[PDB]
Parts: structure tokens; sequence; C-alpha cells
């Protein structure tokens, strides 16, 4: 799986860290964040997130 980073601040989801504190486990792909998931450093949403590649 691959590393998707926030266009607005840099963050970088990691798959294999996931976002646990908000409810995403390590292993699950971008893609299949529920929707409603916000970047967990500026708090903007998933449609501000590309692909690493
Ligand atoms: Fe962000």
């Amino acid at each position: 799986m691959k590393k998707y980073t926030c266009t607005v601040c840099g963050y970088i989801y990691n798959p294999e860290d996931g976002d646990p504190d908000n409810g995403v486990n390590p292993g699950t792909d971008f893609k299949d964040i529920p929707d409603d998931w916000v970047c967990p450093l500026c708090g903007v949403g998933k449609d501000q997130f590309e692909e690493v590649e």
C-alpha cells in the first residue's frame, strides 16, 4: 500500500502505521479510510491528500 500526504500541511499517512487514535488501524489502505476522516495534524479532509508517487 502506498503512503499519502496531506497537500495542505505535509502530514504523511503511512498505511503500516494507520492513524489508530482516530480509528484507522495499521494496515488500512488510504482508500479504505472512512471518508469523514480528516488530517490528524491540520484537520482538512481526505480530498486534499494525494498518493505519494
Ligand atoms: Fe494536513
